[PDB]
């Protein structure tokens, strides 16, 4: 049963790659969640200055 082995590191290789993608969906939602936040704390910054003078 050497390609019984085989098939169960098919599968887990298979199994690895769907994390990869989810994995990579995950971590373009966070750059864009912390463009975001960058941006808010840019325009709270202006208006506390802006109520400073």
């Amino acid at each position: 049963s050497d390609d019984d082995i085989m098939m169960y590191e098919s599968a887990e290789l298979k199994r690895v790659e769907e994390e990869i993608e989810e994995l990579k969906r995950k971590i373009l939602v966070r750059k864009k969640h912390d463009l975001r936040k960058l941006s808010l704390n840019n325009q709270l910054q202006e208006l506390q200055s802006m109520m400073d003078g």
